[PDB]
């Protein structure tokens, strides 16, 4: 089941946190189970994205309750004096000074980003495939290779992962 793989292949943190994330706004992740799988691997990127960082470079947005996402985003414009968005993003870069919306899609790269750009103002926006393939605005992908070849071979795993329990289908198909 795809709902066995998520807990049997993300740290319960991040289970967890898509559990509670799915649970309030009333969707069951015994039955939305893809949308789960994908929350899972959103957080995670976020997570991995954020905790590859000046010793501490990004502030971790996605995962908060929506109180504390918004205290973290009004305190970061006080001090910084960058706009506040209209949508939470996943994190701030507090080296090059801008927020950062972190897409992953299992479609073309090009597809994913226009749609985020589209919703958006002045957020960086970084897309990454599961085919280890990335975009981000002004081709500014904000991280050492070392740091975005981690990611890739994340995703790609959990790609392959499905793909072993012959899951890739369903979730390629259902975004
Ligand atoms: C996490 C995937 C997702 C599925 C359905 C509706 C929204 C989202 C989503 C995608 C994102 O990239 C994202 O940053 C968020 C978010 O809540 O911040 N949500
Ligand atoms: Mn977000
Ligand atoms: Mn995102």
């Amino acid at each position: 089941a795809m709902e066995d793989f998520v807990r049997q292949c993300f740290n319960p943190m991040i289970v967890e946190l898509a559990e509670k994330a799915m649970k309030e706004y009333g969707e069951d992740p015994k039955i939305e189970t893809n949308k789960f799988a994908a929350i899972c691997t959103h957080l995670e990127v976020c997570f991995m994205y954020s905790d590859f960082g000046l010793k501490h470079r990004f502030e971790i947005i996605e995962g908060r309750d929506r109180i504390m996402a918004w205290t973290v985003v009004n305190s970061i414009c006080n001090t910084t004096g960058v706009e506040k968005p209209k949508f939470l993003p996943d994190l701030y870069d507090y080296k090059e000074n801008r927020f950062i919306e972190i897409g992953v899609t299992r479609r073309e790269v090009h597809i994913y980003y226009l749609e985020k750009a589209n919703k958006i103002e002045k957020t960086h926006i970084h897309i990454f495939s599961f085919t280890g393939e990335e975009m981000a605005t002004k081709a500014d992908y904000t991280l050492d290779e070392e740091s975005r070849a981690r990611i890739k071979t994340r995703l790609f795993t959990i790609r392959q992962e499905m793909a072993s329990r012959s899951l890739w289908d369903s979730f390629r198909q259902s975004e």
